[PDB]
């Protein structure tokens, strides 16, 4: 899986860092930059799907284990393929849990192992491979973000609350990194359909098609986006032809925020 | 006692206001304001001495609550307390923060937790705790102090201008799930307030505080310094039924530093 | 008609002008200002409405006819209230013609007709009152605008593209005139229940309450807003209470610009 | 020919592409990018000499239109001819502006109206002349350029920075308005792009111009200038399938310039 016809040569041989890289988007970014010819390193809890995975797209892929609540186990991860490639050149902070859960029931543990789990894993990242690209004077960084926030959807706070952190975060750091030449965007997801949205339904197929449809109905285009549309968009974000784009949202929702 | 405006809003009159980091700067601003309009205002803060010298000045109408809003606990008891006390709280300002200055490659992940308690975990909590009163009434406010830097992308406090860029996505979000209830959230958005806290930090360099006092005046649009009154001015619409359709909004009063 | 119970001190004497005042919403800042207290001159196409309301609310209130595609007559209006009265203090720029139009079928006479009903008057009613503000060293304007365009709303594009205009052009104004002591901001109200919005469905009392309900189940709070929700946030933006504030939207949407 | 960047996107091969005010400067650079591309390339230009030129340079899969954006007859009439000539237009790129700078209080009524013809009218009528084709083959793309000016409050150019903002908006309307024909619209936003044109202005004062340079780079995050082909790497993804899911968006390309 390519996930484009596109040709980057920009991004042959580029060390590509991506978190929670075994399954869904993360997976299809993985599968994305190897393809352009990218050393794609990706951390993910789940050893045996990420196992499966460098194995099946082989050596310039590298799965290393990782609960990026444990920062010191994030920053042994990003020293390794330091070691292993050199310098990051490219960071995707896709890490996420996005659990429904409702506000009036949150305890003070669930908030924080959101906010670990969500947040602060991808400040952490870019902490780990800012001294690597400032010292070869290049690096890119995307943070993914989501319109889940900006349409105030109710029903999961530390997500979405999450997730607008990392809106500011985008733009501070690129002013705090940008003179050492890193760039940082944030790619911005609308409703992506995954085997795991769809996982959540296996015996309500009559369910899944009418929240299918609902996407449809309130989206500007008129069908329904996946894990290949992200990847169109990253491998756009990491590579030379957004050399000059810093500190911006790029939104791939097909009009799902504008209604 | 210090009205902060001359606008009269009998709206705010015998309301229940509750405001954290009241003892001091811009909270003290608010906890003035709302008592000068007849409301029954409780504030929290770290600074005992503070608080009680600030009651003191402010007498009956106020409720100065020791807590440190890192505890949550200590939070949720406090907000209990004004209930017990005073009935459903009608307007919260989430308020407390901590805007020291910290170089991205100097945050230790204590610092991190830290700072993401002091500025953004307690807001949450404290709407949480106040929201089931306000549900039960049918209407009530809150306002979650925000802040223009993490817009300008400005550098050099990455923890403090991500814990302000989450409170923005809270505000939209609370304001759908809460709305509902008849509570309405919004955020109150500070450009460069001068204080005397921040004033005090320069105490030996009269030049060095001129010199940025006049550089806030240049970038700004608007050709004068704000000051907390400004803040207060706001907060008083934002609370008052002047302002009853309003929600999940950003309202920005920055004489224009934002947009430059 | 006070629209509300606050006072503001800051407001009495003040020479506030309002176009499209006869009427709508812009009636209910008229009334609102003459019950602060200000000295309230108002422009409309409507003579006989503009009259009628000028008699009623009595010597404070002053209603010029003015055709706004007209910039002379513009012009002249405010220089007449400039004679009577000082220079303006307040300025709100609310004339506007908000009818359905399809894309496919705008000419370009009815483009041009629209721009200027909707967005040119506005720049020159700024123009006019700007030396007179200047000359004080204080004063301000509201233009306002509309979430239409911010949700992408269709069928209306001269209107929404005017008002996405008038976004820009408060930004701008507000660094260009802000060194003359002048504000500029924008009060961007939502679906504003009004006379002339209900006369439209005046044998369809099903349909009118059909899509009154429809405005609530897709706003935040679950009441209809009104004329008084407008003039309630033009009276903070006119008086002491918002000096500060400059180049910045304020929306009274009830939460309908967030879905 | 220049090729501004070295990716290749197969889905532009052969798609028909429609750029205003395409014989210099950033347009110059979309005509050549998609030619590059193995696009076929109409642009409309007022600089006869200039189109006929670069036409020349391109060869048999550009073709260069004579047009007055201002003209709106003239405009729908260059659309037609390439309809005829190619087939419905897969890409229509709104360029065409003039940013001349003017004093509020110097702008006429006739400035006025003419600067709204020059930076703005144009752009929606080329939407509405295209969009009926892209709409029977169920697919197509616009780009209209945006400016960061209005979003930095810039003054002094009230006329183009209006005109910029209102295309903002349009983009939003025309998304949701043409979405369900297949037809995506964003708004591409460049910063401070270095041209030979803003270059010629100061043939006299190398100094002035360096200084000036220099001034955007201090105030970027990003501490070189931008130019022409990163406006055009930007267009060539916004137009390929590679941005098929995204619509009604700005993507902004300034250098962090915007957020100061």
């Amino acid at each position: 899986n390519r996930h484009t016809d596109t040709h980057y040569p920009s991004l042959a041989d580029k060390v590509v860092l991506i978190s929670g890289g075994a399954s869904g988007i993360g997976r299809a970014f993985v599968e994305a930059f190897v393809a352009q010819g990218s050393r794609v390193a990706f951390l993910d809890l789940d050893a045996e799907a990420g196992q499966g995975l460098a194995h099946a797209l082989g050596a310039n892929s590298l799965f290393l284990p990782c609960d990026v609540r444990d920062i010191e186990r994030l920053k042994a991860c990003v020293a390794e393929v330091e070691r292993t490639w050199g310098a990051v050149d490219v960071l995707i902070n896709n890490a996420a849990r996005d659990d429904r859960h409702a506000l009036a029931d949150v305890s003070v543990e669930y908030w924080d192992e959101r906010m670990q789990t969500n947040l602060r894993h991808a400040f952490f990242a870019a902490q780990a491979v800012a001294p690597g690209m400032a010292r070869r004077g290049s690096g890119a960084i995307i943070n993914m973000g989501s319109i889940s926030w900006m349409r105030g959807r109710p029903g999961m706070v530390c997500y979405t609350t999450a997730k607008a952190a990392l809106n500011g975060m985008t733009r501070t750091l690129a002013r705090e990194l940008g003179g050492q030449g890193i760039r940082i965007n944030s790619l911005v997801p609308g409703a992506i359909r995954t085997e795991r949205q769809d996982a959540m339904w296996a015996a309500d197929p009559a369910g899944l098609e009418a929240a299918s449809q609902a996407f449809i109905d309130q989206q500007m285009l008129k069908f329904r986006l996946d894990a290949s549309d992200c990847a169109r968009l990253a491998l756009f974000l990491a590579s030379d032809d957004s050399r000059g784009c810093t500190g911006q949202n790029f939104v791939v929702d097909a009009g799902l925020s504008i209604q």
